[PDB]
């Protein structure tokens, strides 16, 4: 029975499917609908038929397995897609019509209904079974009755009943926060508008409301650009996507009610946009160091799970106005053109985000200018990102500490993260593919880049630690110029080290002092693990002269350099060596399997090849130091090499320091009170993290104390002499 709620599902089922966008003509419309044929049609030829059945489809036939539930439903989603567009083979179809009406109410009976209880995992029960079955509800509208409608979403009102809540029937209830606070706004609003029902429209309206505040702990986003979710764990990158497509989704439809958003809360998502997620998005991909357990999934890799943020961005700026509409639009087209490696339109599933994005890449109107240098300190999740547009590389740095936790393994996924938030280093060059292509499987997680660690071995069954310091984070200059610390203590309390960085425009410095070992097993830091491609050889130098690796690993002591050399400069790499070092390296073929990784995954051999550097820390009290210098020519490299060889101000047990004389900077790490004189020009006072430049006869100071998250008064920690 027609009405505003039956409007409003409609322009739900715009957004959904979109089967009034739907032109034939068009080539990526096309595609999309071809894989919904096939879908439709395996499910069609595959469903059990005739006398009463334990199952619907046997690939997903133990319903205590409660991802069964949602695959199961996501089935009938899709047949009724394809049952209300115009152009599919399957239109008002008179066997997919009676297959989705039986089998709702097969699952009604048998599987989902209110006598139940969640076994298996709850998300299922809550957020995507829900999810699923008002999509087909609302798509099938006017082939279901209201009070069928009403019996089938009465299961909803008791998974889910409370617009803030989540979990409430279990013996364990709880705060929907963040992410799943969005999740529920789906779930609630669209059985609301089917059930006819204004209370539980506008009090879960309300409640999503709570989703723009800043918060100074726990889940949610911190005034600095973090995202937290699972209570502690950098997030941005999965539930923070979560988050922003699910919002974006909505507003359309909570735009038209009788309770819309005040329109002072978009300029929160706004920001949300450029503090948040904009700076981890680079050539295309969304860094893994904020994607979680999600890095472990074979189907969303980097740029696939980038496209999740962008089309809410893209969704966003189609409902602004104005100048904002337009610079949200610019956004996504100079990312989106960035990406040689990924197609867009592989992650693009609704006929309306197609759209959308093929008018703003063919618009020219809308700018795609490339990406300007920047540097982000998320302190409040542990993680740094930054980009040089100039030379067009991207660096991320992923620790954690006392106030968050280092790697999430849950439900099976993520089995060997552990070292993932050890000072992790990634490096975003002219590879695209780099995190790609099955690196993760492949990868060797004993040998996490920029990491100091044991070989002792570790089991999956392990789960996520917090780190005993807190003494962990980094002091930002400017958008060129910052360092970090991590006071590093390893998992089971036998390895330590102080690792500083220092992040100098166009160049890493990684300091380390302070390594000991109390364990049986050796203890080393891994330089690099780079994933290499066949289509482009590396030439390698040691010392300015031609190295050859090999599968066995080669010792190189008195280690100056080593250099990386491609015919494509966008992928050098070069590591200079303040003091000789000692050093190994090999380049070996990896194989391991996703399944390894993620219960959930195929069990299919992946192969890469990797190079890997490593330095063995022997003795109680020892160090490293070296400059990683991506992106330049091997003259230019030994220039550079040239200009820093007096770079290394101090690297020990109280003092980690860092000069680059070419732009007038110093990074410094103090661990204690004492009066550090600096280059003779300088006094430091205080413990903690500084960045320093020298303009003429002043000096610009950025200081941060990381234990308290605090910066301070000059005079308490600067001198001048
Ligand atoms: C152990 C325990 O009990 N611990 C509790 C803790 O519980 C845990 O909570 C988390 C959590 O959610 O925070 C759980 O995490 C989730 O686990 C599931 C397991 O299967 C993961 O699957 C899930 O990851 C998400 O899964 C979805 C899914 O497949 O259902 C993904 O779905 C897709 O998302 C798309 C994005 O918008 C969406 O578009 C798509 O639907 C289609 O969209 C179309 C469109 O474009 O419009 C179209 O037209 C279509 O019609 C429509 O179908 C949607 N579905 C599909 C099939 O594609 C989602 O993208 C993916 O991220 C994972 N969550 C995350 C964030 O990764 C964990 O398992 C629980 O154990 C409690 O939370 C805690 C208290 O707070 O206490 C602890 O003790």
């Amino acid at each position: 029975v027609k009405d505003t709620y039956t409007d409003r599902l409609d322009d739900w089922n715009g957004i959904i499917a979109g089967n009034q966008y739907y032109d034939s003509k068009n080539d990526q419309m096309a595609k999309l609908n071809q894989e919904l044929e096939g879908k439709v049609a395996d499910s069609l030829s595959s469903i059990s038929s005739q006398a009463d059945r334990i199952y619907l489809w046997e690939k997903f036939s133990n319903y205590k397995t409660s991802a069964n539930l949602t695959a199961t439903y996501r089935k009938l989603e899709e047949m009724a897609k394809q049952v209300t567009n115009p152009s599919s083979r399957y239109y008002q179809d008179e066997t997919v019509v009676r297959t989705v009406r039986d089998s709702m109410e097969w699952m009604h009976k048998h599987v989902y209904n209110s006598e139940k209880s969640i076994v298996g995992n709850a998300a299922d029960y809550e957020i995507g079974t829900p999810r699923a079955i008002n999509n087909t509800l609302s798509l099938m509208k006017e082939y279901f009755s209201d009070e069928e409608i009403k019996k089938y979403t009465d299961v909803i009102e008791k998974f889910v009943p409370d617009p803030e809540h989540f979990r409430k029937t279990t013996d364990n209830p709880v705060k929907a926060l963040g992410g799943n606070l969005v999740d529920m706004g789906r779930v609630k609003v669209i059985a609301g508008l089917l059930r006819k029902d204004d209370q539980e429209i506008s009090s879960t309206i309300r409640s999503i409301e709570q989703v723009f505040k800043l918060v100074d702990q726990g889940e949610g986003f911190y005034q600095d650009g973090s995202y937290i979710d699972h209570t502690n764990v950098a997030y941005t990158g999965a539930y923070g996507n979560v988050l922003i497509d699910g919002l974006s989704q909505l507003l359309p439809v909570i735009q038209k009610t009788k309770n819309p958003i005040d329109k002072d809360k978009m300029q929160t998502m706004y920001h949300w946009i450029d503090k948040s997620f904009a700076p981890l998005l680079v050539n295309g991909e969304l860094m893994d160091m904020s994607r979680g357990r999600s890095i472990s999934r074979a189907n969303s890799e980097g740029h696939v799970a980038a496209v999740e943020v962008l089309r809410g961005i893209h969704r966003i700026a189609d409902m602004s106005e104005g100048e904002t509409k337009q610079r949200l639009q610019s956004l996504v087209k100079t990312i989106v053109q960035s990406d040689s490696y990924y197609d867009v339109f592989k992650n693009l599933k609704t006929y309306k985000d197609i759209s959308l994005m093929q008018s703003l890449l063919s618009d020219a109107g809308v700018a795609s200018v490339p990406r300007t240098s920047y540097l982000s300190a998320f302190n409040k999740m542990d993680k740094t990102a930054m980009y040089n547009a100039e030379k067009g590389f991207g660096f991320g740095l992923s620790l954690f500490s006392s106030r968050t936790l280092n790697y999430e393994h849950m439900n099976k996924e993520n089995k060997r993260g552990w070292y993932t938030s050890d000072g992790m280093f990634y490096l975003y060059n002219g590879d695209l593919s780099h995190y790609s292509d099955g690196y993760w499987p492949t990868v060797n997680p004993y040998k996490m880049p920029g990491t100091t660690e044991t070989d002792a071995k570790r089991a999956d069954s392990d789960t996520g630690k917090v780190l005993p310091s807190a003494f962990v984070g980094t002091s930002k200059l400017d958008d060129a110029n910052a360092t970090a610390t991590m006071d590093f203590t390893n998992w089971n309390q036998t390895l330590t080290a102080h690792k500083s960085w220092f992040m100098l425009k166009d160049k890493i410095a990684f300091l380390g002092s302070n390594i000991q070992n109390t364990s049986t097993d050796t203890a080393a830091t891994t330089i690099d693990q780079r994933k290499l491609e066949s289509s482009n050889p590396y030439k390698v130098y040691v010392n300015d002269k031609e190295a050859s690796l090999t599968e066995q690993e080669k010792d190189y002591p008195e280690t100056q350099s080593v250099f990386l050399e491609s015919s494509d400069s966008k992928k050098n790499i070069g590591y200079f060596f303040f003091k000789k070092s000692s050093i190994s390296m090999s380049k070996a073929l990896q194989k391991g399997a996703w399944k390894d990784i993620n219960e959930g995954q195929s069990d299919k051999e992946v192969e890469n090849e990797f190079l890997t550097i490593s330095q063995a820390h022997k003795q109680n009290g020892d160090s490293y130091g070296y400059m990683l210098i991506p992106n330049v020519d091997r003259a230019t490299f030994n220039q550079m090499i040239k200009e820093l060889e007096s770079s290394l101000i101090e690297n020990n047990e109280t003092l980690q320091s860092v000069y680059d004389a070419k732009q007038g900077v110093w990074g410094i790490v103090k661990y204690d009170d004492s009066v550090s004189t600096i280059s003779n020009q300088f006094q430091v006072l205080k413990r903690g993290v500084y960045t320093i430049r020298k303009e003429g006869d002043e000096y610009k100071i950025a200081y941060y104390n990381p234990e308290t998250q605090e910066s301070a008064p000059d005079q308490e920690v600067f001198k001048k002499l």
